[PDB]
């Protein structure tokens, strides 16, 4: 399996943002974070778990949390999220991205006030690692409303036990009755970014329900989508949805 020390090294943020931001799973995960925030889950303070260097996952739920701390691996994905929230040249262009929220949401706003409230939004960016009893090291935190992770666990867990460890690490990090939002590829061992490989621990919808109820949490919700990514970048089965509360 995938070493930590490679996503620091091999992850490249630019071509995975080129590679899959593949439009019809985007499209999904943009419409189910609306769903979540927009139309219920609501707080002082979010936590994205395993940001990369995306800023998708947050586009809805800037509307609904006075602050939102992005923490990731990968120093070099850190980076490029900073290039974004700074509005750097060489930054990500997620206006098709950002368009498409503003039409979910009934077009109350337009794109550069999106942005902005985002950017606004976003107090800290921080290094984390999910297998650690303190995924955010030494740094320490308010207890958060909603612990949020899109396609992160999958890649950074190389087996079961670790998988329901890494969702009690990020339990800690939660308020008593928290919420824990999980987006991620169901029944896949890798995805690429070009010719780079990177493993994923291949679960199916059952292991995850079970792991999330081991993990100390009451499922809300679980959502199987069938459509998986181009054959060329992973072998998953479909991804899945899932909003619970920390018990
Ligand atoms: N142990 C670990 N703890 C935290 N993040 C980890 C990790 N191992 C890998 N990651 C991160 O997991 C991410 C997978 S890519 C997912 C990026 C983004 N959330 C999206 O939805 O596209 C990478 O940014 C990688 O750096
Ligand atoms: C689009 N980003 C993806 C896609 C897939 C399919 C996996 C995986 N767990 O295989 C991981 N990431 C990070």
């Amino acid at each position: 399996f995938t070493s930590k020390d490679t996503y620091l090294s091999h992850f490249n943020p630019r071509d995975y943002l080129e590679k899959y931001y593949e439009s019809q799973i985007l499209k999904h995960l943009l419409k189910n974070l609306f769903k979540i925030f927009c139309l219920g889950v609501k707080g002082d303070l979010l936590i994205d778990i395993g940001s990369g260097p995306t800023i998708y996952q947050l586009l809805s739920a800037c509307e609904s949390f006075k602050e939102i701390v992005v923490t990731d691996y990968s120093d070099q994905n850190l980076q490029e999220l900073e290039k974004w929230l700074k509005a750097a040249p060489a930054a990500f262009d997620w206006s098709p991205v950002v368009t498409y929220v503003c039409d979910l949401e009934g077009n109350r706003v337009k794109g550069p006030e999106k942005e902005e409230k985002l950017r606004q939004a976003v107090k800290q960016v921080l290094k984390c690692d999910v297998t650690q009893s303190q995924p955010l090291g030494a740094v320490p935190l308010p207890p958060a409303d909603c612990v949020l992770s899109t396609l992160c666990l999958d890649a950074a867990c190389p087996d079961l036990p670790t998988y329901c460890r890494a969702l009690r690490n990020l339990g800690s990090l939660l308020k008593p009755g928290g919420f824990l939002v999980i987006m991620d590829a169901l029944k896949s061992s890798y995805y690429m970014i070009g010719e780079q490989k990177f493993s994923s621990l291949p679960l199916g919808r059952e292991a995850v329900e079970a792991a999330v109820k081991e993990a100390g949490y009451t499922i809300e919700w679980f959502e199987v989508i069938s459509q998986s990514y181009s054959s060329t970048m992973a072998n998953n089965e479909g991804l899945f949805s899932l909003v619970a509360r920390k018990l």
